[PDB]
């Protein structure tokens, strides 16, 4: 289903990195965040309602979303209700950024364009396109 | 062109909000920052080129894109070198959201979704998603 996200918070250097994936095409889109807060959840909830047709969203901890105020942007956006493999990444180019913020946007760049790879070769990125494209 | 993109700050209480806008489509993406920096650019940037096959970037104030910072972060990205309607949404909405920062990703939701109008009626959120796919 297109309409289908996971979004989960992982830890790095005593910081919180919220990553969401777009389940039918590995497509994902992080932010660094101080804490890890129902106000930070909700923003980026919006944010990312407001880019692609967001219809229901799952977790690993379903606390996270219990908030009124996250409840309150799932409401208004209209939604229902790689770690390791972007830790990876993350680490490989973490000397080549100044702080983890920049390590993590190119880590997602990476993993965006990663091509399957053989004739042809579709990377996450290319596949939320047409998945959204032609549905 | 699919990979151009307009690149500028614009103010709103005492705030800046750094707006990017693909050309072809009029699709939108925004962020409320607290100082116009080059580290906040570079950024804003890199988040952008991870998602989008971004070729090149404009801008109305060229000063914008001087810093090594800035540059840092096209040369690794690989790139080459709305704002009335934004704030007149960003206006309507502005009482249902506590902080500005809710109501811009609102406006930006709501200015994304709005059907050009008509038999079929796209919106810059589709239109973005047809041109690069259909690329």
């Amino acid at each position: 289903s297109p309409g289908i996200w996971q979004l989960d918070c992982t830890h790095l250097e005593g910081k919180v990195i919220l990553v969401a994936v777009h389940v039918a095409s590995g497509y994902i889109e992080a932010e660094v965040i101080p804490a890890e807060t129902g106000q930070e959840t909700a923003y980026f909830l919006l944010k990312l309602a407001g880019r692609w047709p967001v219809k229901t969203v799952h977790t690993d901890n379903g606390s996270n979303f219990t908030s009124t105020t996250v409840k309150a942007a799932c409401w208004w956006a209209g939604i229902k209700q790689m770690n390791k493999e972007l830790k990876k990444i993350i680490g490989q180019v973490r000397d080549q950024a100044e702080h983890l913020k920049t390590a993590v946007q190119m880590a997602v760049f990476i993993h965006n364009h990663k091509r399957k790879g053989g004739i042809g070769g579709y990377s996450a990125g290319e596949r939320i396109v047409d998945i959204i494209a032609t549905d």
